[PDB]
């Protein structure tokens, strides 16, 4: 029989009604730059797919942010290159400004532009009521930008996003793990971040889209105002479903599976356990109470929901009450 079929509630078609070249990025042909444009100045980090680094543009003096991709899932170089840049000059998207062939690695690097971050860890501490209703609102306008565009992020995360505190400037950064939206088509789940994961990945429903940014943005959002990081704190990939049934409960987890006809891995069987949803409140006490407010809360509960397909959409993300003190 298998599962029951999804599909995204908005901007559905979008990729279909597009040009075969916007979407098909394994067509694509990359326009190179000129690698001796740019002089590494120290190494930020390394993931698992490339290598980090501050520079400094030597034709206009401008800081970039080189990153030097490892030759390992090419496919994926050029689906982030057509993600950067069928979205650049988007609302708060990183862009893209050039690509060169790195002499050493023989392999693509993409350069960037420059944001001044301060590390999440440090900053989330400092994040006022009316800071959290702003840079949510900054967040939601690249994810309605990228949705619309047919792009999901599926990697939205706290790392993820750059923000330059002193000038109220945020953008959504690492396009690495993004795919073109397509009605019908069954995606990989192992994508975003443990703590972020939505229970579409964890049961291993294939069939997602879009909404999968919004639970992964809802999680952003609980750590922030309740002041708890991360919200959900799983050990691993089981155990991450266990603590998200823990505050949603376990009957609308089964609600859930029974209505896409998914099966729970049977491991779920001696762990899951029996679990009332919360309400929100619980999760309230005096060192988070300034953040909290009914339309908090009732923004939360909106996105944090099992079934994806109930889950706010960005566009309506962005008409709720929680943003109304957030000015224009
Ligand atoms: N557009 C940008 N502007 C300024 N700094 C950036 C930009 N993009 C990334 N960085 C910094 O570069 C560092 C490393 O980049 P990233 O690609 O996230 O590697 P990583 O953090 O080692 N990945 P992982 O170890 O898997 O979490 C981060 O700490 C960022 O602060």
């Amino acid at each position: 029989s298998g599962p029951v079929p999804s599909r995204a509630r908005v901007y559905t078609d979008v990729n279909t009604h597009r040009p075969r070249e916007y979407w098909d990025y394994e067509s694509h042909v990359v326009e190179w730059g000129n690698q001796d444009d740019y002089q590494l100045v120290r190494k930020l980090g390394r993931g698992k797919y490339s290598e980090v680094f501050e520079a400094i543009n030597i034709t206009n003096n401008e800081k970039v942010v080189v990153k030097i991709l490892k030759p390992v899932k090419k496919k994926k170089i050029k689906r982030e290159i057509k993600i950067l840049e069928n979205l650049r000059g988007g609302p708060n998207i990183i862009t893209l400004a050039d690509i060169v062939k790195d002499p050493v690695s023989r392999t693509p690097a993409l350069v960037f532009e420059h944001v001044n971050n301060t590390d999440f860890k440090q900053l989330y501490q400092t994040l006022t009521d009316y800071d959290i209703r702003f840079y949510m609102y900054e967040i939601l306008k690249a994810l309605d930008y990228c949705h619309s565009m047919g792009i999901m992020h599926r990697d939205v995360k706290p790392h993820n996003v750059m923000i330059d505190h002193e000038h109220r400037k945020l953008r959504l950064i690492d396009w690495g793990l993004a795919e073109f939206y397509h009605p019908g088509q069954e995606y990989n789940v192992r994508v975003a971040s443990r703590y972020f994961k939505g229970p579409e990945l964890l049961v291993d429903y294939q069939m997602y889209d879009y909404s999968l940014d919004m639970w992964s943005l809802g999680c952003m959002l609980a750590s922030m105002i309740f002041r708890k990081e991360p919200f959900f704190h799983g050990h691993d990939n089981y155990d991450q479903l266990v603590r998200i049934a823990k505050v949603l409960g376990t009957e609308d987890l089964y609600d859930y599976i029974d209505k896409y006809n998914i099966e729970l891995d049977p491991r779920f069987n001696d762990i899951l356990g029996r679990h009332s949803r919360k309400r929100w409140e619980r999760f309230v006490h005096s060192e988070n109470q300034h953040l909290v407010s009914p339309e908090a809360l009732d923004f939360l509960d909106k996105l944090l929901r099992y079934d994806h397909q109930s889950r706010l959409t960005a566009r309506e993300a962005m008409e709720h009450p929680y943003f109304y003190t957030v000015v224009k």
